[PDB]
């Protein structure tokens, strides 16, 4: 117990002049014809590589990913374009070799300015990287263990010292993740931040720890839903969920509300824990519903006494549940929120959703810690442009998830002290 955070960072890494240093860092990035078109993950590693960079490092080899070609090079999925970004950001020449290991690419290396940074091709082009991959014909193809072996100590021989920066995919233990067996392995700045706020957040977080859910589906929230209820204080269970919840423990006439017919099924057994472990449930008790499934079809309200009358569908929490947010949010020490609360993509049913980032954000300034890691949750504080009005975003794809989930993580586990 207790893995998270307590590992090594870039900060407090003595003797990184004249060494080698390897790092790996998140460059998946959305591309439009050889046009990066969003520079934040590159923006993002600047701090690591700068801070390497005044320190001394002979070399600064970087290695990462972008997309999925599956263990096929696919020119649709190179990392060129991002040299380029690269050398405008930094100021410098940027190398770029279409390689990741090998003797060449060894030598190219040695062979470069004495301060130089060098970003290496895309890693998922060898299926030793993730293990398995796909062929021309698009067939599942494995990887050879003496393959992947082969394919780790060639990384491992590219440096001296190895910085992971790139949480979010740590998650999964691919070549680069739990390969690289450098003696010293630390955290990227960027990664030393996520470990730091998740671990502040589940294992020992100011209480009272509020967990805030949403989405559609319930049936693939189990595993996140009990995996917390034994470590929060409160919970807010919403948008299209509830309405499961509300069948199944009201007989709610849900209308035609959104029902996980698998889910329906799991209510029970949350429900009982929740109570064992003394969680509070907190579910809407009122609802905007529509006539129909689209932004702007006639709509009311109703509580969840009243019930949604048939044809009709719920789409977002009512205002009284939404007053009902206050309370809960305000007072919570600690927030950890994945989840809209109702069908925010369309406007007329984001209120419900939009209420609650603000009451996030100023329960923030309140002095309480904010950890938001949905993605689906971020890309609304990212369209209401709230970031810095929160804690910490996390920019963790599954590995947020799974970490919330109770899961491993081995991308940390490989990582020092
Ligand atoms: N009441 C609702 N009805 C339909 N979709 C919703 C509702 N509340 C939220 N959503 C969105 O529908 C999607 C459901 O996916 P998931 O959360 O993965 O189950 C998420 O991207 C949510 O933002």
């Amino acid at each position: 117990h207790h893995h998270l955070g307590n590992k090594l960072s870039i900060s407090d890494l003595k003797d990184i002049k004249n060494k080698k240093v390897l790092v790996r860092v998140d460059f998946n990035v959305p591309i439009e014809n050889g046009i990066i078109k969003d520079t934040n993950r590159i923006t993002a590693t600047l701090p690591t590589i700068n801070h390497l960079k005044k320190e001394g490092a002979s070399k600064i080899i970087l290695i990462s990913h972008c997309g999925r070609p599956d263990g096929l090079r696919n020119e649709k999925y190179t990392l060129k374009p991002v040299a380029e970004t690269l050398k405008g950001l930094l100021g410098e020449e940027v190398l770029f070799l279409n390689d990741c290991v090998g003797k060449e690419v060894e030598d190219k290396i040695n062979a470069a300015k004495e301060n130089s940074v060098i970003l290496l091709e895309n890693l998922r082009f060898h299926i030793e990287e993730e293990g398995k991959g796909v062929d021309a014909n698009g067939n599942k193809v494995k990887a050879n263990k003496e393959d992947v072996e082969k394919f780790q100590n060639d990384l491992t021989k590219l440096a001296d010292v190895f910085i992971n920066d790139a949480f979010g995919t740590a998650h999964r233990a691919h070549s680069s993740m739990v390969g690289v067996k450098l003696n010293v392995k630390a955290s990227g700045f960027l990664m030393k931040k996520e470990l730091e706020y998740f671990s502040k957040a589940l294992e020992n977080p100011q209480r009272p720890l509020l967990a805030i859910l949403g989405g559609a589906k319930v049936s693939d929230k189990i595993q996140l839903i009990k995996n917390l209820l034994d470590k929060v204080d409160r919970m807010i269970i919403g948008g299209g969920m509830a309405y499961t919840f509300k069948k199944v423990l009201n007989n709610m006439k849900i209308g035609t509300s959104l029902f996980d017919e698998a889910g329906s099924k799991i209510v029970g057994e949350i429900m009982e824990k929740a109570k064992a472990k003394n969680v509070q449930i907190f579910l809407p008790v009122d609802f905007k519903i529509a006539d129909n499934f689209d932004n702007n079809a006639n709509t009311k309200f109703v509580t969840d006494e009243e019930g949604i009358p048939d044809n009709w569908m719920g789409l977002d929490a009512g205002p009284k549940s939404i007053e009902n947010y206050k309370d809960v949010i305000l007072t919570s020490k600690t927030v950890i929120w994945n989840g809209p609360q109702g069908v925010f993509e369309m406007p007329n049913f984001a209120k419900g959703s939009i209420e609650c980032l603000n009451l996030v954000v100023e329960v923030t300034k309140k002095g309480a810690i904010t950890i938001v890691g949905g993605g689906d949750t971020a890309s609304l504080v990212e369209q209401q442009n709230k970031k810095n009005e929160i804690s910490h975003v996390s920019t963790g794809g599954g590995a947020s998830l799974e970490l919330l989930e109770g899961k491993e993580l081995p991308g940390v586990l490989a990582l020092s002290n």
